[PDB]
């Protein structure tokens, strides 16, 4: 009711760049969007099904997403609703999702890595902070409107060119990231590695569920995207999870950083750290100077 709508004949695809089970992302030229961009590049998300209950949840995505609408949350431009297929309109993000951004700039990342956007070898403490600081930040407001988004992972978020990062939710069914879901029969699929004991044992999900997952995003972050708890099978890291065993210290992460780590992993949920104080602490480690950086 209250979305965007872009007209079918400014949509023009140009390619698919990725699926998953349920849907289609096509590059498109779109234009008459911007004024000063006549004409630019976004992606195009389209259903691989149809009759009734996808539609409901395509509709229930775009006014969700319009709602949200912030400078750390993705970015979504409208929907073309003019017949079908059905598409949503989606800023384009050059670097894919942030796992996959993560990995291909890791411990064994050289010369060939750098771009335009990014410098050669290993994320930097600097470059690290500054995506950890974003994700933060997209928290922040989420919390501020009391929406619980319940999949937090650097495979949820886009990065785009400058290294602007923003938190999405693609959904459970990526091939890639199959393995990052526990699937419980037809119930369907749990991110048990995320998740905190009170989310796991008595099923219930909120803002300081949120937290802890943002501590487990930290981690990825600073391991430069690998899984949580990858040496465990599903049910060993729930086990570990309830027991209350911790995720040990990145090799790249200061003793600082972790005690951020840990904050958000404290065992009762309101002794936890609020994100905005998460964020307060990243963001100024973000933004201090070299000097200090070097000897954290
Ligand atoms: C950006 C994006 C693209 C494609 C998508 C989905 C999204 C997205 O974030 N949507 C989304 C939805 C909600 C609602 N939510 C709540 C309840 N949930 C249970 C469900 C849904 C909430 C939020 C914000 C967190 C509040 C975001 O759908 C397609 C998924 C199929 C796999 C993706 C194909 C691989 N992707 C690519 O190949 C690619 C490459 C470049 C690029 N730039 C922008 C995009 N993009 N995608 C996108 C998107």
């Amino acid at each position: 009711a209250c979305v965007h709508h872009i007209k079918r004949r400014d949509i023009v695809l140009k390619w698919e760049l990725g699926e998953g089970a349920f849907g289609k992302v096509f590059l498109a030229e779109c234009h008459n969007l911007l004024p000063e961009q006549d004409k630019m590049l976004v992606a195009v998300k389209a259903l691989k099904e149809a009759s009734e209950s996808a539609r409901q949840d395509f509709q229930r995505e775009a006014e969700l997403l319009t709602m949200l609408q912030h400078q750390h949350i993705v970015r979504f431009f409208g929907v073309c609703t003019e017949g079908r297929p059905l598409l949503m309109v989606f800023e384009y993000m050059r670097h894919r999702d942030l796992n996959r951004f993560l990995r291909s700039h890791g411990p064994d990342a050289k010369l060939l890595a750098g771009g335009e956007d990014v410098a050669p070898g290993p994320l930097g403490l600097g470059q690290l902070l500054a995506v950890a600081s974003q994700v933060a930040a997209g928290m922040v407001y989420l919390a501020g409107l009391h929406f619980v988004h319940r999949d937090l992972a650097t495979r949820n978020c886009l990065v785009g060119q400058g290294l602007v990062v923003k938190i999405g939710d693609f959904g459970m069914s990526r091939d890639i990231y199959s393995t990052d879901y526990y699937r419980v029969g037809g119930r369907t699929m749990l991110p048990i590695r995320w998740m905190p004991p009170e989310s796991i044992l008595y099923r219930k999900f909120t803002t300081e569920s949120d937290v802890w997952s943002f501590g487990v995003v930290l981690w990825e972050i600073f391991t430069y995207g690998k899984q949580p708890w990858y040496q465990l099978s599903n049910t060993e890291a729930i086990d570990c999870i309830t027991q209350g065993r911790e995720l040990e210290r990145p090799r790249a992460c200061p003793p600082e950083v972790y005690a951020i780590m840990r904050g958000c992993w404290q065992r009762e949920p309101q002794q936890r750290h609020s994100i905005k104080d998460v964020h307060a602490r990243l963001q100024a480690l973000a933004q201090a100077p070299p000097v200090y950086l070097d000897v954290l």
